[PDB]
């Protein structure tokens, strides 16, 4: 590995997901870590082989500038610390991964391309499921035509959130999170619309309800259900919970056949079918090795942030038409710079 | 097989799926046919065993009145008709079962209910899904809790219509059909939202697009999805289509765990997962026999089939104005879903 990444947020995605995620990377390696606990740290750095020299914390964070093997920095904090890291990340002439939703606001998403583009270096949206061979494959076969012309888009993605004191999840904050269950995961059924159908939605309608009588849910939304339709005309009707066990389930249906993804986009084995009358690539390791790579050829990265900045304009429109009751006009000409 | 069924309409659902039925029956016989065509009437008649001697048409229906034998009639024409053979029938003093959906009113269906009431007669709908040792098995492990609260249901229930010529496919003319794929198929996500969750919804939500090129839906919508919200809290999102491949696929999530039926509403083996013997036809018709031999209200009533009528045309309001519908009218489902 010749590519250094700096950890920004030792948190469950951080501990859990990530970090194991290196092991099977050909390029990245954890140069560094950062967070505002050096104890947990430490534990963490000697676990992981990285020398305590390199734990750094949001003070002297833009010290960072200073280690040129540092080649990257990989923010996993708060929605709401995204844009502040990402920018100062960039001024340290460091490329950037950043974690989903992009920010808590469309400013800041354009802003941090701003401050990418500046420092003249990469901005890339944690989108894993961009790097799944699962959800390629299905995208595969859908371009490939076997599901026939697309018509009907259906998306869920649910997960309980823990009740514990929601003073504690910085979830249930609308300034920390800038959404509910949308934001957090309703977010995959939204990308995943896209990049299955390879388009955007031009129109968009929605609906939100929360029980008023839990205490989770008082700045951030607990249930969203959202309708889209696209110039192909296809359409599409999706969920998010955030009272309800794990759902991770797509379908896509077309004139030919229904494409079935369940689990869609889990941390592990993902499952696809088709009803008709992953070597080498873990997500996770494919995704850090693909900011790597993307640097080592110039060439440009996958999951851009204007990828990013497209899902928190469209969550935005999708949160304005659930508050106003009418469809929302999201036609503007976006363009995914790539493909999907 | 004590129980006499005169079969109006020898179409593709007649022919395909209930003649073959009554097989596992144990109650009910094929007694009487009807169909404009005694040709055809005659070739099926010989097939399944009936003497030609009752072969009816719809002119000389009401001649069943005559024929004691003939316990009850089972409509199978296009939903328009519904209604008038469901009377007529009444009227020659004999229970009815009538196909989905009830009737293409709202009016027409407390029409038929009346009759009902008057002739002294049941009238039971064609819910097979009720009779679905799958379905009822999903319900049974929903009211045992092991989903624990209910809060998103999901449907969707999709097949290509035939493009042959749509002057052709009653399901493609209003008139006949009452609607499009909601008044077709879609009905199967609706009654099964309802019944898998136990209640009905109080508010609605819909939209509905279909191609403006496509002579199919000139008349009828191709696709249209609507939103429910329920007393308990639980919503649902669910869809259907005319433009799209075989779809019968629901999901049930509760804070416990979630529940997947596809295939859900199908004519063979339906499958049910959760995540942490016998057959709907034959049940079906064995079902409104029973009841009559036992003096016991029928589990799909008319006024269930009303009550799904009257849904969708709220759903198709909604659709029409793009505003949310009120659908909270205290309806209840006698005897349980
Ligand atoms: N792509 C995926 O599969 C996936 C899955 C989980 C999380 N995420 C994203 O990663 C980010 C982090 O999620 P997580 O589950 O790791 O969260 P977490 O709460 O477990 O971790 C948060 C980290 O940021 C730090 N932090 C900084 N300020 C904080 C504050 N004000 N209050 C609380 N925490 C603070 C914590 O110390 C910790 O290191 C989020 O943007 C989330 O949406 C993505
Ligand atoms: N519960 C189920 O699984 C299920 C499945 C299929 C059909 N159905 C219902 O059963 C009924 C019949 O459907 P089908 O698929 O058998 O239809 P079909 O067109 O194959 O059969 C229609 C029958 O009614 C007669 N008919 C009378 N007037 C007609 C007219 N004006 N034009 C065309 N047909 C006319 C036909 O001769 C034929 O015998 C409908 O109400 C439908 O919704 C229910």
């Amino acid at each position: 590995r010749r590519f250094g990444y700096a950890i920004v947020g030792l948190g469950k995605y951080a501990l859990n997901q990530i970090l194991p995620g290196f092991a099977g990377c050909q390029h990245s390696r954890i140069e560094a870590l950062v967070d505002g606990n050096a104890e947990k740290a430490k534990i963490v750095a000697a676990e992981y082989g990285v020398d305590p020299r390199k734990i750094y914390d949001y003070s002297n964070f833009d010290k960072i500038a200073k280690d040129p093997k540092i080649d990257a920095v990989y923010i996993i904090l708060p929605n709401s610390l995204h844009a502040e890291f990402a920018i100062r990340a960039f001024k340290a002439g460091k490329h950037v991964m950043c974690e989903k939703p992009m920010a808590t606001s469309v400013a800041d998403c354009q802003r941090m391309i701003d401050a990418a583009k500046a420092a003249n270096k990469k901005l890339m949206i944690g989108y894993r499921c961009h790097y799944d061979p699962m959800n390629r494959a299905a995208v595969k076969l859908i371009r490939e035509n076997q599901l026939g012309k697309l018509g009907m888009v259906t998306t869920d993605n649910s997960d309980v959130m823990d009740q514990n004191d929601p003073a504690q999840q910085w979830r249930l904050r609308r300034e920390l999170a800038g959404g509910g269950s949308l934001m957090d995961i309703g977010i995959y059924g939204l990308n995943g619309t896209r990049y299955l159908l390879g388009e955007e939605p031009i129109e968009v309608r929605a609906y939100t309800y929360s029980d008023p009588n839990d205490e989770r849910f008082v700045e951030v939304e607990d249930r969203i259900i959202w309708q889209m339709r696209f110039r192909s005309g296809a359409l599409s009707h999706g969920a998010s919970s955030y009272s309800t066990t794990t759902t991770s389930r797509f379908s896509v249906q077309g004139d030919k056949a229904v494409l079935l993804m369940d689990p869609a986009t889990g941390y592990y084995q993902n499952l696809i079918s088709v009803q008709t009358p992953m070597p080498a690539n873990n997500q996770f390791s494919a995704q850090l090795d693909h900011l790597a790579e993307a640097v080592i050829n110039n060439k440009p990265v996958r999951s851009p942030g204007e990828e990013g900045m497209q899902d928190v304009r469209l969550i935005q429109a999708i949160y304005e038409a659930a508050r106003t009751g009418r469809p929302v006009n999201t036609d503007w000409g976006y363009v995914r710079q790539g493909g999907y």
